């Protein structure tokens, strides 16, 4: 826990890097947050090597590296090495056979619609390590469905600890006060309450080619009374019922609540979500 890898290593277990998605042949399964990631393999273990402003980006893989070190958790992802050339980064993860959150609502490359059953798992898996966070005096800052992912048992990971500490973030998931410049623990809530939309309603937080373009005001229509939770609820679901999704919605309101101090704490989020089911 955890080791340095040579550049040539992780290199070599990638393909030369093949920039080609895995569909055709090459390594490449994703590309964000400052970097492409490619799967790999170390001996009986599939990896995930995520190759990586040029000082603040190397103060960004230490800070991830750092967290890492401290924060150990089932809903947290786990780091396995880094290798540090030159200007050359990876740092390797333990591979997540699901991919994102974000993905996985889309249903990205013909992958079947999660159940509702399974959706409450996810979210109750998602709050547990944000809770972890909080109670070891950490902020996220880049809380969304891309940096949630799934493992072999649907298990959510929190991911990209890259902003994290003690203006940036998705502005699609950003709480008033992170825009103008504010960091606190509250500010996750809020993203946290976004995320909670995406999985009842299986929409992207933002989406230029809709209205409302963004889904953190869907709140406001529901508010108004212009439509219902009903009405956005997740098509691509057949267990989903009315008590559970609202109760989940409501945690989701909660948490999208405009005034930070008015908002629930992670403690009270957990609470909630286990009270639904
Ligand atoms: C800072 C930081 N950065 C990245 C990680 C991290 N990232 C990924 C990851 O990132 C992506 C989502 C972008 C590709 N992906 C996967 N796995 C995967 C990817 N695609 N899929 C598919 C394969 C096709 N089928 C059809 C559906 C599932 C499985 N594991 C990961 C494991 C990690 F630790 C952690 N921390």
């Amino acid at each position: 826990r955890f080791h340095s890898f040579s550049f040539y290593e992780l290199k070599n277990v990638t393909n030369n890097f093949d920039e080609r998605p895995i569909s055709v042949g090459g390594n490449k399964m994703g590309e964000g947050g400052f970097g492409v990631v490619y799967k790999g393999y170390v001996n009986n273990t599939t990896v995930a090597v995520k190759k990586l402003t040029t000082e603040e980006l190397k103060q960004q893989f230490d800070q991830e590296i750092k967290v890492m070190a401290k924060c150990q958790h089932e809903n947290l992802v786990e780091l396995l090495g880094f290798s540090s050339d030159g200007d050359d980064l990876c740092l390797v993860y333990v591979y997540m056979p699901n991919g994102s959150l974000l993905d996985r609502l889309s249903c990205l490359d013909g992958t079947p619609p999660l159940s509702w059953h399974m959706r409450c798992k996810i979210a109750q898996g998602a709050a547990n390590g944000i809770n972890f966070l909080h109670e070891n005096h950490h902020i996220h800052r880049d809380i969304k469905s891309a940096n949630i992912l799934l493992d072999e048992a649907f298990t959510a990971k929190i991911s990209d600890f890259g902003l994290a500490r003690a203006i940036v973030g998705t502005t699609a998931y950003m709480a008033p006060e992170a825009l103008r410049g504010e960091i606190t623990p509250k500010s996750d809530i809020y993203s946290f309450g976004v995320v909670l939309l995406e999985i009842i309603t299986g929409l992207p937080a933002v989406d230029e080619h809709r209205e409302p373009q963004l889904l953190l005001d869907i709140k406001e229509e529901i508010e108004d009374e212009e439509k219902t939770i009903e009405d956005y609820i997740d098509k691509k679901m057949n267990d989903a019922d009315s008590t559970s999704v609202e109760a989940m919605y409501s945690v989701a309101s909660q948490c999208l609540h405009e005034k930070k101090n008015k908002r629930p704490d992670i403690k009270k989020v957990q609470q909630l979500l286990q009270e639904m089911t």
